[PDB]
């Protein structure tokens, strides 16, 4: 079924769940810190459940990746070997800024929010400063009990608002990662495709301080015992079968604007992928010479991947479905729908003029916005920005910082600091430094006045660049004591420093507070038309009989539909795949290069009791007509009884353009089964405590 | 069904074409020059048939597109936009070396062959020269009327020879080409694909003088009358309907020793596909440049790319079928079961080590006999070395000439110096001689040691050979009018040129003529042996119950089987495309530009009434579980009653592997639909001339 519904609107889907073939009242549904939904976690960006008492917790191996990369090194590669924690003892950190966020409350809070914004009148600076404040104050009296934080969401354009409420964990251990080759078998080839072979699952298990409160690592924490897991399901998932998922997909533009879609169309897909492929490039070459390059960097070259060939995805599905002259067609319907209204419709044409002259002067500065900004988010110049803006923030009243340097913000800082240590080559950095000031120096003069930048480049061709970066190589921002050093110095020392990153830092705040400053001002002047001109789409939406629900905002929905293919001229994509599909794409050569022990155990039909009669082989993914995106992965796929049938993990290839133009003929989610995540702990990449605590052993 | 059957084997096929569906008797078939199959003709490559009583003949668009080549220019490109001749004077020649051969008569001269080589005794050179001069005594006999040419041909190892006779049409016109956007809709990128959407049919008439009797191109020469012809299929195909295919497929290895695969797979294809890639890079670079050489080359280029994706192709399907292993099992089972047999096994497990012994003398020479090879089959120089050649066989006796240096091959000689007239450009002829010889002084100095090349380089790198195609590039050979003086030149002639082309010719002569020898004793030490092992390999496969039919020859085959899909882990491939999945491929960009005409009339449903309803459109290409090769291109698809419903045009991607080891499972046929030949002539490039002779308007 089409939708990321709310779970407010559980009553509008109540119906639609049990003729698809829900079992569970969807009163049951709507108790969100219930069993099943209150299994069901946020990590931050991924999905995730409870599957045991003791706070065992299954995700996506690409979920898990950032937390199985922080632990690998060149010699002991656990990317490439898996990892199992037989003992709690075992169990690795998943590093500092690793979440488990457990749901508590959703409260609504928009008249407030929106009496917060209608007093600043007419001063869009006031407005975004109003909204501003009313976050931070809804968030910190939601904080005020130790080990909960919140979350503040704008739906539908800002016509709702809701504060969240999360128990949030922060000692999250890795317990179990299937070898790479089982985890993302089929790589960059098969990401984003069907037929999908791909073994997309791990598990962390959850920690808290011995006196029961969230806490960062420490040896006499002891695991976290949900009130509520999932149980494996104990019935064959079958075609046409009803599955759900609930999770936290992240960001959907099916209410953009036509101009947002064609400037996105034809500027920000084809130029980000064309870029990241080239630094991509450079990123392999670096590794095959220095596989500690290849380790360091094997989180963000999966990323960088993954966006370039989604981009690239999104175009074609845009000529597939002719997003643009839909986009086009459904905007121009809007407008003449609203005429039609005459009064009551003039404010929703007004909010839309106004929203529709924000929609460029980008032009001449997009190039350039670009590559300073790559540039300035390279890894020691990074550290240095921020390192640096945090000092300013500390200055101030801690309800005046800037959110993301507030209290509350400091110990994530600190992380992200620690972090870089696993994830930062100095000879990698100047590379990617070279690749971007290289791009900035090709533009015109026109479009090259970055004043600082020009500054410190000093010319325009390959020996600035090279000036700049052998300048910026004499940094000590590499050294993690350097960073924790400056994460508690204050501004004059900055100010100060020698250390040539930071003076590059200090040296371009001023440009940047001025362009965040006149970001909120233009953030300001939307919150007025935004909401008035989302609300008249939605309301035009409803009248042609379409399916009404917010955009994704990283917050809780609910999909759901059946187990089914999706079809080509000449083709029929089957709902599901089987062991001797990963056997026939086997090379030995990755990204086809499975273990040994599962191309034993295929040639030797060894389905572990997990055949599935109806398939004749053991399931590995299977298709359903769900409506997911970037977040949902990890997303627990629960049948009609509310038990786990498998993970959300990826979409086919047609499925990817639904971000702007929902096609429900060839959107499918792609998940991994629950049998081939049995089978390959039980047959391959052996978890005989796993197994055990899940109860299938 | 599995197999190339001869039409002897019609009584071993008979039951099962029943079974299959075949509504026609076997013994109708078993009359080749009557109806059905005396439609049925050879072009030397592809196959055609005859379709009305003027002649007019029905093939591929791929196979008619050296016609379209030679009669495209860069202004006036017919690749391009098409052709169509409204009157019969409208038809344009399809090249002087454009043949149709409408067999006469078939004889078994096995005894008589087998005596030959008999009575040659036991000089491997004596047996070839033997087996020569009987090939060359039966086709002069049988060829001694005016309009005849005849073939031995060897089958099954040499345990059976057969000579055909074949009327000889000299004069062949092209009538209609659709848009190479229908013709090759997909280009190299759908090649042995499916889904496939291609329009792949093309239309000659063959032309006779006015005695009836085959003539060269003349104004006043008229349409053939055949006394066969196929009629377009009344009865709607569907899925599971039986379907046939006569035709000329011109090689399969399913005979080959388990070594002659090694080294094939091992060597032969990875390194043509390799060099290829390269060489069609180049040509597609050098085309772009320049629009003539596009043109000249599109011919070269399409068959590259062909053979190119071919191998690549057969590759993977070896290793998907473990071809390898199944070659070597094979092998090992028919020398066990000889030595069970007692003195009936002993000749053929001799004769087993004879070819054995004479299988790697080559891993030292093969790159170097490559690379040389195709320099030597460069335009001028291959030129040169083919008039250098006739001016030294004029001079013998027409019966120790070489075949096809003899009398009965001038006219085919003389063609291909005029058809080089509309497929050379001196720039692009040189970037060829200058890819080959790079990789022969890429060689080890051991392996550098064809002496005339070194001579003429004088030197092993890229200066060397862009001296000596500075050199080459002197030549005369590159005029048309030159080439047809030294057509007729005498030895003293050649000898005497100091045009570098020619001087080259004569100086590598007497080192081709050695290799030539060298070659005929090889194939004398063979032609013993290779009948007996091969008749053990046939009995062996009978004893198992395995389908025993001969390897691909270029003669007449029959195959037959039913409409029907395939498939593979997660996806079934339906057995029809049709026109909307023409139309979800379009791009705008070569080759997925149909044209304007094919969209608009997709996008109405105008389906002219040739709907489907059981597909609810028009369908395009279909599949089915028929045996063909490379040579069946063109050959009609006929239904129960011997109808026409599509023309064999291509293979799927795992078919292609069935060259060396047959696999029933994933080798289909790709057809293109008769009923998209008539959408494409009614609603797109219209041909109503065609519609009206076919008796479709
Ligand atoms: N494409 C996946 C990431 C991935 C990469 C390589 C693999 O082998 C497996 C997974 C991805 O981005 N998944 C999203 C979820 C998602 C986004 C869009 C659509 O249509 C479906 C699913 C994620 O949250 O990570
Ligand atoms: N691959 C085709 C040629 C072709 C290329 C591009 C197109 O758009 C269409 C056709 C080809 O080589 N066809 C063969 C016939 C054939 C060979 C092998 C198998 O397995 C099936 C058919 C030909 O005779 O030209």
């Amino acid at each position: 079924a089409e939708g990321m519904w709310v779970p407010q609107q559980l009553p509008e889907i109540a119906g639609p769940l049990q003729k698809a073939g829900l079992k569970l009242s969807p009163e049951q549904l709507a108790n969100l810190t219930g069993d099943p939904m209150g299994a069901v976690v946020a990590l931050g960006g991924c999905t995730a459940s409870f599957v045991s008492p003791q706070g065992l917790v299954v995700t996506n191996h690409h979920c898990a990746y950032g937390a199985i990369q922080l632990n690998s090194t060149a010699q002991k590669n656990l990317i490439k070997d898996g990892f199992n924690a037989p003992t709690l003892k075992d169990e690795l950190s998943a590093g500092p800024n690793a979440r488990v966020f457990v749901l508590d409350q959703i409260t609504d809070v928009t008249a407030q929010a929106k009496a917060a914004i209608a007093g600043a009148g007419n001063d869009p600076l006031a407005r975004s400063r109003a909204l501003d404040a009313f976050d931070k104050a809804q968030v910190a009296a939601c904080e005020a009990d130790a080990g909960f934080r919140c979350r503040l969401y704008s739906f539908s354009g800002g016509n709702t608002y809701r504060l969240f409420r999360n128990m949030e964990i922060k000692d999250v251990r890795l317990v179990y990662a299937p070898p790479g080759s089982v985890g993302k078998f089929g790589g960059d080839v098969d990401n984003w495709m069907w037929p999908r072979h791909t073994g997309d699952f791990s598990f962390y298990r959850a920690y808290v301080g011995k006196d029961g409160k969230p806490a960062a690592f420490a040896a006499d924490n002891v695991p976290y015992q949900p009130k509520h897991f999932l149980k494996f399901a104990d019935q064959p998932l079958g075609a046409d079968d009803f599955v759900m998922v609930a999770g936290y997909p992240g960001r959907t533009n099916r209410y953009a604007l036509a101009g947002e879609f064609n400037e996105t169309a034809s500027f920000t897909y084809p130029t980000i992928a064309k870029h990241y492929n080239a630094v991509l490039k450079m990123i392999a070459d670096a590794g095959k010479a220095d596989a500690d390059v290849k380790v360091k960097y094997a989180a963000t070259a999966a990323s960088m991947n993954n966006v370039a060939k989604n981009y690239l995805g999104q175009l074609e599905g845009f000529k597939r479905i002719d997003a643009a002259g839909q986009k086009q067609a459904e905007e121009a319907a809007v407008l003449a729908w609203l005429k039609k209204q005459g009064a009551a419709g003039k404010p929703a044409l007004a909010a839309h003029a106004q929203l529709l002259k924000h929609l460029d002067t980008s032009k001449s500065t997009r190039e350039r916005d670009l590559f300073v900004g790559q540039f300035n988010n390279t890894s020691a110049v990074g550290a240095a920005i921020t390192l640096y803006r945090l000092s300013i923030e500390r200055s101030k009243p801690d309800a005046e910082r800037e959110a993301g340097y507030q209290e509350r913000d400091l110990t994530t800082i600190e992380g992200g600091l620690k972090q870089m240590d696993r994830r930062y080559v100095a000879k990698m950095d100047q590379q990617l430094q070279t690749y971007w000031l290289d791009q900035y120096v090709a533009l015109p003069a026109a479009q090259r006045d970055n004043e600082v930048l020009n500054k410190w480049l000093a010319g325009s061709d390959a020996a600035a660049v090279k000036s700049l970066v052998n300048k910026l190589g004499g940094t000590e921002l590499g050294s993690l004591d350097t960073r924790l050093k400056w994460f508690k110095a204050d501004r004059a020392a900055f100010e100060a420093s020698n250390d040539p990153a930071i003076q590059y830092a200090v040296a371009v705040m001023p440009a940047l507070l001025k362009q965040e400053e006149q970001k909120k001002i233009r953030e300001g002047e939307s919150l007025t038309a935004r909401p008035l001109y989302l609300q008249a789409v939605a309301d035009y939406k409803k009248s042609q009989g379409e399916f009404v629900y917010p955009d994704a905002n990283l917050s809780l929905r609910i999909t759901f539909g059946n187990v089914m293919g999706y079809g080509k001229d000449g083709v029929k994509y089957t709902p599901f795949t089987t062991l001797e599909g990963v056997a026939a794409k086997e090379t030995g050569e990755d990204p086809f290069d499975s273990p040994k022990a599962l191309l034993d155990a295929v040639k030797a039909k060894r389905y572990g009791g997990l055949e599935d009669k109806r398939l004749g082989s053991v399931p590995v993914n299977f298709l359903s007509n769900l409506d997911i995106t970037g977040g949902n992965s990890g997303s627990p796929v629960l049948d009609a009884n509310g038990k786990l049938v498998g993970l959300a993990f990826d979409g086919n290839w047609e499925s990817v353009s639904s971000n702007w133009v929902f096609d429900p003929v060839m959107t499918r989610m792609i998940a991994v089964d629950s049998r081939y995540m049995q089978w390959i702990m039980q047959e391959v990449a052996p978890a005989p405590q796993l197994l055990k605590e899940l109860n299938l052993a």
